C-alpha cells in the first residue's frame, strides 16, 4: 500500500553517462555501444550548427568516461543531438531502443553533471510539449527512460530552460518535442492543459489504497463530462482512453464515466481541505500503466 | 531551475538486492561484501525468533542473486536483521556504511520485489517514526538510503505496514525506528507532526526559484513563532535549527525569524487556492541539504 511518485531504477542508465567536453562547454554524454549521445549546441560558444560542426575536428571533443578519457574518431550530427563515434564500445550498453512518447505519458530522469549522475526523478511530457524538471547549468545531455523488463526506452534528452522555468528537450533520434529550439532565442512554452485520463488513474489509485470521500452516486455520459472538462482546462476524454481506464475500473468496480461523475463535483466545488494521496492537487503525472505497475509491483529485471 | 522530489541514484544499491526464501516467505535481501542482510521474518511462517531461528539450518536459506544461487554458510541475528553470511563477496560492493538517522532527515527508498529494482522515491523519517512509503506484500527487505560523495549510508529496511496504511522500519544494525515490532499485532503509529525545519527549507526552495507570493515584511521571535508552531502541529524550532538554515538564509538574504513569520501567516491563514512549487501543501519532506544540494547540482562519483 501507499502511493508515491516512483522512477524506474537509474543503474541501468548511470553506466552510460559521460562527460562531454568541447572549447568552454561542457555537459552530458549518453555513451551507447560505440557512439556517444549529447546535445550539439555544445558546439557553441543563434548558431549554424553544420557551419559549426564542420569546423570542428574529431579531436576538440574531450569525452571524460569517468577516470578514462574517450577517444572520437568520428562525428555526425543528426537534428539537434550530436553522434561522436569513439573507439571504445561501452561494456555497460544495455538491451536499449529508442522511442519517441506521446504527451500524457510519464518517464524517469537522472539528472547529470561533467558526467556524474546527481538524482532521478519522474516526470510526464506535458499537452505543451513541455516537462517540469530539476536541472541546473550542466545538466545537459541528461536523458529520460522508461524499463520494459530490460530494456531501456529512452524518450528524452535534455536541451533548455524556458522563461517559465519549464524544460524542452529532444528525443534520442535529435528532434524537439514541440516547437522548440536550441537558440537562446525567446520562446513561449504553450498554454498548459491538464491530462484528463492520468487524473483519473490518480484516482483509480486513490481508490486502491484507501481514499474515498470524493466518489458519489451520480454517473455522467463522456460528452456531459467533456462538456465540464473543456471548462476546467482538462484535456478531452476519448472513448480510447476509457477503454485504457479498463482494467483499473474492473478492478475497483467503479466504472469509467461514474469516477468521471466524481470528478466533475471535485472540479466544480474543489477538495474543501482534504487531501487525496497526499496530494491538495489533482494529480496528472500518473498514467494508467503507473498506477498498475505501482499497485501491482511490476519489477525490472 | 525547478525544484522535484529527487532521489539518489540507485545504481550502487541495485547490484546489492537478491531474493531470499525460506518456506513460503520472500523478501529482498543486501548483500555487502560476503553478508546478505534481510528481515527475521522470513523465517516466519507472535513468534520467538531465537526459537525459529536456532532451528532452522542454512539450506533453508533460498538466496537467489539474478541466475545465480548463493550458498549460505552460516547467520545471526542481530535484534531485527538477519544476517546469513555467504561463499562469495559481492564484486559490485560498493563503499558502505550504517547509520543511524534523526527523524527529520529524508533518505531514498528502492522498492523491490523478488530480488529486482521496481521503483526509486525519496521519504522522510516522519517524527513519529513512521514513513510513507509505496510497499506491496514482497517489499520487505528493500533499503533506503543516501549517498556521501562516493559512499552508500544504507539507513533504513522495510519490515511492515501499519493500519492507516504507513510503513515502519529498521536501521542496518537491526533496531527499528519508533515503538514499533516485527508481530501481527496492533500498534498505532502515534500523533504525526510537521517538520518544521523542513517546511522552512521548502520556503527557501521556493525563494531560489522565484515562488513568490508568501512572503511578508514581519519577523517574529523564535519563541512567538514556536508558540505559534505548537498551535499547528509542527515541530518546535531550535536555534540548531536556525543555525541550520543559515546558507539557505545567506543566499536569499532572508533572515531565519522572517521566513518563521511567512511561515507563521501560511499557518493562520492558509494558502489561498495559491501554490508553492506546485503543491497545495507546506512540504515537509525536504531537509536544507536536500535543498542546497538540489538548487546547487551536487554530483556523486
Ligand atoms: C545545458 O545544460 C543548459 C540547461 C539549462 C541551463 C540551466 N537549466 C537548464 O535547463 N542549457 C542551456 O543553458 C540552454 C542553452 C541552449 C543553447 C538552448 N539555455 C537555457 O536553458 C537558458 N535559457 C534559454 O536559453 C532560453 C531563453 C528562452 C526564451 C524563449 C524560449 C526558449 C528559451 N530558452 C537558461 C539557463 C536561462
Ligand atoms: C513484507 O514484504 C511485508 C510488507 C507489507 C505487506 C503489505 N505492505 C507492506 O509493507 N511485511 C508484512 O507482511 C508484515 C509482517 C511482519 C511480521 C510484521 N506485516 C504487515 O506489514 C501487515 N500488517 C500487519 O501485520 C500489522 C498491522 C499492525 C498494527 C499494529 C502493530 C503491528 C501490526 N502489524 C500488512 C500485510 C497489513
Amino acid at each position: 500500500s501507499g502511493f508515491r511518485k516512483m522512477a524506474f531504477p537509474s543503474g541501468k542508465v548511470e553506466g552510460c553517462m559521460v562527460q562531454v567536453t568541447c572549447g568552454t562547454t561542457t555537459l552530458n554524454g549518453l555513451w551507447l555501444d560505440d557512439v556517444v549521445y549529447c546535445p550539439r549546441h555544445v558546439i557553441c560558444t543563434n548558431p549554424n550548427y553544420e557551419d559549426l560542426l564542420i569546423r570542428k575536428s574529431n579531436h576538440n571533443f574531450l569525452v571524460q568516461a569517468g577516470n578514462v578519457q574517450l577517444r572520437v574518431i568520428g562525428h555526425s550530427m543528426q537534428n539537434c543531438v550530436l553522434k561522436l563515434k569513439v573507439d571504445t564500445a561501452n561494456p555497460k550498453t544495455p538491451k536499449y531502443k529508442f522511442v519517441r512518447i506521446q504527451p500524457g505519458q510519464t518517464f524517469s530522469v537522472l539528472a547529470c553533471y561533467n558526467g556524474s549522475p546527481s538524482g532521478v526523478y519522474q516526470c510526464a511530457m506535458r499537452p505543451n510539449f513541455t516537462i517540469k524538471g530539476s536541472f541546473l547549468n550542466g545538466s545537459c545531455g541528461s536523458v529520460g527512460f522508461n524499463i520494459d523488463y530490460d530494456c531501456v526506452s529512452f524518450c528524452y534528452m535534455h536541451h533548455m530552460e524556458l522563461p517559465t522555468g519549464v524544460h524542452a528537450g529532444t528525443d534520442l533520434a535529435g528532434n524537439f518535442y514541440g516547437p522548440f529550439v536550441d537558440r537562446q532565442t525567446a520562446q513561449a512554452a504553450g498554454t498548459d492543459t491538464t491530462i484528463t485520463v492520468n487524473v483519473l488513474a490518480w484516482l483509480y489509485a486513490a481508490v486502491i489504497n484507501g481514499d474515498r470521500w470524493f466518489l458519489n452516486r451520480f454517473t455522467t455520459t463522456l460528452n456531459d463530462f467533456n462538456l465540464v472538462a473543456m471548462k476546467y482546462n482538462y484535456e478531452p476524454l476519448t472513448q480510447d482512453h476509457v477503454d485504457i481506464l479498463g482494467p483499473l475500473s474492473a478492478q475497483t468496480g467503479i466504472a469509467v464515466l461514474d469516477m468521471c461523475a466524481s470528478l466533475k463535483e471535485l472540479l466544480q466545488n474543489g477538495m474543501n481541505g482534504r487531501t487525496i494521496l497526499g496530494s491538495a492537487l489533482l494529480e496528472d503525472e500518473f498514467t494508467p500503466f503507473d498506477v498498475v505497475r505501482q499497485c501491482s509491483g511490476v519489477t525490472f529485471q
